[PDB]
């Protein structure tokens, strides 16, 4: 079963997606309406095989070149938290709760 | 079964897709012939896990960088709601109409 | 079981897809060569829920944008019919043919 | 079962995939290295329904504008040839070998 | 079961993904901050059908023109390794790590 | 003699350039930080040789594509009305004025 | 001795320049609002130092890529002809008619 | 009579030529290889006819539309200020300096 | 005394500009109508002041980046070689053959 | 009188040119034909009114972006030093040599 999903990645705030069973699907990565023309990069946080969180690297942007990118459905396990590694924002991202 | 699913959207229009074992997939995401080449927002309306219906958004076009974007099938249970965040218009919305 | 697809678009003459269960998935719709740098829009006509045949539009092209747009396998259910809504072409469709 | 695949193209060297249940699912397509900045079709040849071969277009590349496109599993039942409608080459695919 | 995967090449450094299933699904390839705006082809090397390994490449970018592409999980069976053939980034790679 | 000249166009906004010898020559049209990324086409109106005063097009610039054009000193004998025959700007004009 | 000269250039309307010393300056050539994205090719015919009657090219333009061109003064003497020896146009041409 | 004149700009510092016959000649503006690709405008103040100072727009940059502009040898009058009215460069302003 | 000049290149469609006081002044160099989207460089060869002729580069062009270039009065000394340096063509350069 | 002047830059060369009256007039700044897709700028040295050496930006160019850039006849009283502040090259440059 899934449910919308959608947060908005301003710089230096963290996205903390955490559920209190469940995944989640990425769908795409878009620039905001106000956002600069610099480049930005989407970052996200989730552990790996071994235990251990890391941060990965999802889309980089850039308003007159790349305003969306399109994961495909991209679904990591959470808690996962999302964040801009470099870029004013804000950035959108969507997708799916994947539940039960 | 699917069957195809389209929607025309542009300034002061909200399309309500409502169903009344049905799901809507969303496909592609391109701007109308019409359209001047400013910055278009789509963003669609549905719950999240908690039941409250979230503004999402899908993509961010601009005529003259990225005229269209795949989602590569983004399922949303309906009922959901699509719109402009924000650009005259028009915009184009393809997909299908899942069914049981 | 599946069969290589395409076809080609130009600004009149549409291509009809029928069989005589069986499914079309579209995979990338492209430029060619012939074309001009002007806006294309790649149509297509198919069933909808209420048994009624409906306008979608799959994607906007434009060669010094965006000449090549990818679908990861749109599935329509015959028959359909793909046109140019505007533009001239030619214009290419590539997928596969899904049957029973 | 899926082992990684890949071939190479240009002006008039067609490849040939082709085993002696099988797949072959392409990835994506992109321009390397010595590419001259022209247009660049891709395409593939493989039986269709009918019984008879076609060819079919799975990109329109350019160097400055779209060096890159991305098929996502594109699956298509061998035999088939990958060649360049037309530009200089070379054409990096990528893709997957599935097997029974 | 899924983990969630991040490598980042440089040049003349290789990633080295390997286990002691187990698959590995590949989604977006995209630059970094660094990164001059030069051509950028990026190459997995990883076991074909036969036996033999093969090079083969994801994807071609270049910052002012395409800095992310969205292979959407394009499965690579390990041990496999990911560098770039020209560039030298830094160039992002986000994927998943499944298993069992 | 040579004095600096500069004014500002907006729609809303208009320019006479009146000498109640003389001449006003034409250096930089330029956009504005705040300008659409719409067509700006600035117009210039003045007297031809028949004494019937004509509107004559100066530049034609669009914020992506061409924000500044330089005419480098195109004289023009008051009187002169300069204006922006579309795009509400603002676009900026910059030059001499000459005497005597 | 200078004024303003203008004048407006469409596919199959040659602009004739006749003065029944006197000079015509070449300033500006610029594509117009309605003018597509297709190449333009502004040509101006005067006789040659030899007698013969030359058609000359003045400017390549192209909305997307280059919308304005600065001839800087290029001065010819009448009778002169400017045509459009490529595209639809309108084409804007401005400059001045200078007298002895 | 003249001497090579330059400087560089950053939303820190401004520029003051005066001198205690003489003309400024401005060259090229451009961005340096440290600017951001925001929007760049140059300004530059000196006084007018009336006498009185005044703010004029040299000219919009963007470095990845527009790096360089041209003015041609624009003559001003010290004392004269040159400012960056938004953007941060580094911006550079080459020219010439003439004396009596 | 000036008169129209005009040419055409192509590698093997050279100019010599030669004469049997006089005066080339060379105009603007655009690409032609048909010449691909390949960089283009037109040199110019002309004795320098130590009598031995020198190569220089008028321009250096691309369709889809810079189709027109304009020197703004170019003069040279006959006799002038104008040549294709590289660059399919036709590439017309216009100008003025400036008398006494 | 005057004679074509011209040279090609590399990066961490230095051109000189002095002639042992006398004036240079820049023309064209252009890139080679094998220069990287990198941001080059040109640099010029010589005196100002005041005494010492000073260094000046004559432009910014990026193959891509700006090929070419035209300064129109930038006089420059030798000795002159003209090198590249950054980029592979070459990058050629054209002018005059106007004598006594």
């Amino acid at each position: 079963q899934n449910y919308l999903f959608g947060c908005e990645l301003k710089a230096d705030k963290d996205y903390h997606f955490k559920v209190d069973e469940h995944q989640l699907s990425l769908r795409t990565v878009s620039l905001g309406a106000g956002a600069k023309d610099e480049l930005h990069i989407v970052e996200a946080e989730a552990m790996n095989y071994e235990g251990s969180p890391i941060k990965v690297t999802l889309a980089t942007l850039k308003m007159s070149v790349q305003p969306t990118v399109s994961l495909g459905g991209f679904e990591i396990t959470p808690p996962v938290v999302l964040r801009l590694k470099c870029g004013s924002g804000p950035v959108h991202i969507s997708g799916q709760h994947l539940v039960a």
